[PDB]
């Protein structure tokens, strides 16, 4: 992920098969002939796609362009959180099932992973980081660390935790009326203002694959997700 200044990301696409397959995700949904009902509301939730980019002198080198989904924001706080109870696509070797569970053993139980989080703290006027880690730490204290994430400006953000709440729901509407797509090791994108308050993106799509059923898995993670962030607003 290269931060571009005009407000864009550059993603290099990861190696075969996982690269080429997200490329063609972007380019199946975006596509300029497109009028697939479902596909319309899920570009809602996407990062905007301006096309495959290559160093002018390196054709070689592939990129996605895409929106930055932080770049409205002056100290955005980011989390990004892996989804799913399966992390493994329906095409895995055993080999590759092993590898993939044993990462997490917590993704069917829980149904999401924390990838990581950026925290601005005003107090210190600096960023807290947890990487890959933290989240695969947590065990069924998933409730505080996902809290973690929302402490700034000497509270707990129980502003930026409901909206999130509400973009998620969107989400899983979306997820509830499709039967064409089913999702694999792709996350949330979580942003909020750290210094019209939050935005919530799908992203990391190469492990996405035509279905006949509902993401079962996707759902039970987003619905979980958000009883857990429903949870942190009692506090
Ligand atoms: C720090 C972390 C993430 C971002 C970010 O902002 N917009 C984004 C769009 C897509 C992705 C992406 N797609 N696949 N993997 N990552 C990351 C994006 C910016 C700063």
């Amino acid at each position: 992920i290269l931060q571009h200044p005009d407000g864009t990301v550059l993603k290099q696409l990861q190696p075969p098969p996982r690269g080429p397959r997200e490329l063609e995700f972007y380019n199946m949904v975006y596509a300029a002939d497109c009028f697939d009902g479902v596909l319309l509301e899920l570009r809602k939730y996407l990062p905007k796609y301006y096309g495959i980019w290559s160093p002018p002198t390196a054709p070689n080198d592939l990129y996605l362009k895409l929106e930055d989904v932080t770049h409205k924001f002056n100290k955005p706080c980011i989390m990004d959180v892996k989804i799913g109870q399966k992390s493994y696509d329906p095409f895995a070797s055993s080999e590759k099932i092993q590898q993939q569970v044993s990462k997490y053993p917590l993704m069917e139980e829980i149904g999401f992973l924390v990838l990581g989080m950026r925290v601005y703290h005003v107090h210190s006027d600096s960023y807290e980081t947890e990487n890959q880690h933290y989240g695969r730490s947590l065990t069924k204290t998933i409730k505080d660390g996902v809290s973690r994430f929302f402490h700034n400006g000497y509270c707990l953000r129980k502003d930026a935790v409901a909206a999130s709440i509400q973009k998620i729901e969107k989400i899983l509407q979306w997820f509830e009326n499709q039967k064409q797509l089913n999702f694999y090791a792709s996350s949330l994108l979580f942003v909020y203002e750290g210094s019209g308050e939050v935005e919530v993106r799908m992203i990391d799509f190469a492990h996405v694959f035509p279905s006949n059923t509902i993401d079962e898995g996707y759902v039970y993670g987003l619905k979980h997700l958000i009883s857990v962030l429903r949870s942190i607003l009692d506090n």
